[PDB]
């Protein structure tokens, strides 16, 4: 069975921080790939702005685009609206039968597993690769993998008000995704 | 109508992070109580409900509008949020809730269970670090709440390698915690 590891969210926009989590994913499990899944966003509720999933899919491209072990897998974003993980895992382990994922989540979010859809039957499906701060473990009644990955602190959340403040992110996310995002005015707001 | 403020979590154990989110978010909505609501942990080493439960009584104790509710624990397996809020939602209908969320959690919204209903049962609060605007498509408040990096994941180690977690926690919790052996795994 192939080893491949999903890094799932919205990547608006993707930084280094994501990149180097699915990197130490990589090499601590001596994954074959790592692919990157972008999840849907439902329309916005009181007419504000959502990121398109043309921008979102094409910043993805332009950092994962130079290293040969990740790529992108399109099973939500092809989608019109948000996928529960356990649908979209169903979807993807009959795509691909020869393939065991290893579905990487924050530590932050391994408390709250048992709130997911259907996690038992998720449970089947995949193994859950929960990120540690060196030194320290997650505690769940769940057989998952634990992967200790630096707090790098980087986040997506504040490269967005540095864009909406017309501010560089360089050496925050790869040069190639800054020259994409500065260009098109995203994050302008 | 009362504004009350719902933190869930596992609580395991309780620390000085949880009880500043749950400050800030008091004064920054001007809050009537702040509710922590203990969530259940299904058997599949796992933290008794009873020793979670007197942690965050002893967590609370000397806080006026911290209160601990529940009613997650009154059901046998896991509930999702929304079953939870349409159970609150009909025993206190004169209840704004308030539920506080990670600000990482903000950008996953969209694959809770249910989460448009819920939606109509709550208003979100996501807390963030200064500088850190939450993006979500859906209408929540945002709170900006200091940095203190303390998590369980954290205290639980220390207390497995025999090290004090004073500073970090209430004195009352750090003592039950080691008179009761709980992380020493
Ligand atoms: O694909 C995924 C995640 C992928 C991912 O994990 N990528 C990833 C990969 C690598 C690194 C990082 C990341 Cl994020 N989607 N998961 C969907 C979820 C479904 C249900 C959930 C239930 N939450 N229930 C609650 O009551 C939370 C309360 C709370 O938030 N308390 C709170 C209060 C105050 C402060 C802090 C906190 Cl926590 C949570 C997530
Ligand atoms: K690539
Ligand atoms: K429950």
């Amino acid at each position: 069975m192939r080893k491949i590891g999903i890094i799932g969210g919205t990547f608006d926009p993707p930084h280094y921080g994501h990149l180097l989590i699915a990197n130490e994913v990589y090499h601590a499990l001596n994954l074959e790939e790592v692919w990157f899944l972008p999840n849907q966003i439902p329309p916005h509720k009181q007419g504000r702005n959502i990121t398109s999933v043309e921008s979102r899919l094409q910043m993805l491209e332009l950092a994962t685009e130079a290293e040969e072990h990740f790529s992108i897998c399109l099973e939500e974003l092809s989608r019109k609206g948000p996928s529960y993980t356990y649908d979209t895992m169903l979807q993807l382990t009959k795509k691909y039968p020869d393939v065991q994922f290893h579905f990487i989540i924050g530590g932050d979010m391994v408390e709250y597993l048992p709130k997911w859809y259907n996690i038992e039957a998720l449970l089947d499906l995949v193994t859950f690769v929960g990120v540690a701060r060196p030194g320290y473990k997650l505690r769940t009644p769940y057989p998952i993998t634990t992967v200790e990955i630096p707090e790098f602190a980087v986040s997506s959340s504040l490269l967005r008000e540095r864009y909406k403040e017309k501010k560089t992110c360089k050496y925050l996310l790869p040069e190639k995704v800054q020259v994409y995002i500065e260009r098109n005015g995203l994050y302008e707001s």
